[PDB]
RNA sequence: AAAUUUUCAGCAAUGGAUGUCUUGGCUCGCGCAACGAUGAAGGACGCAGCGAACUGCGAAACGCAAUGUGAAUUGCAGAAUUCAGUGAAUCAUCAGAUUUCUGAACGCAAAUGGCACCUUGGGGUAUUCUCCUUGGUACGUCUGUUUCAGUGUCUUU
């Protein structure tokens, strides 16, 4: 059984001398949206060393 | 005679008829031929500076690029620069892009973001380890290719 080897590429990101490679879908920024700030969340930051964030 | 009941008128109440409107319907006629494995129709969940819906859109999310028009949008806010301009707009046009999870729906599934394997590129005593990361692996069918099986018919080394 031969592995695939599909002659000519499907999508043009992955080619010889492409040089504009694909920018990422999930960056670090789109994971970690924003911190929470509330009465409940700010109590933790002092005492238990603990940050709260809203994430994807 | 009051009061009450009934009747007629005036004013007030209750109610939404009549009249006048109408960016909607209905019917007739005339043109045009253009959905989908290059992922359709339909579904789900999201996205606005301040939105629930309805329209619009898809992590590039009431939009981006291009072209045309050439100064707004508007409920408030802000931005004022964008103002003899390589340029305002819930503008028109639209030939370039994005297009989550789905669905014929396609790795197995399914009241489950469940359970696999292969693969690219990188991250942490290891060829077998775990991790992030890129893209794959359904069915039928045609032409070609490669690898086979059959004391099928034949020669024969």
């Amino acid at each position: 059984r031969k592995s695939r080897q599909p002659k000519v590429v499907r999508r043009c990101y992955e080619a010889a001398t492409c040089t504009f490679p694909k920018l990422a879908k999930t960056d670090k920024y789109t994971i970690v949206r924003q911190p929470l700030t509330t009465e409940s969340a700010m109590k933790k930051i002092e005492e238990t060393n603990t940050l709260v964030f809203l994430v994807d």
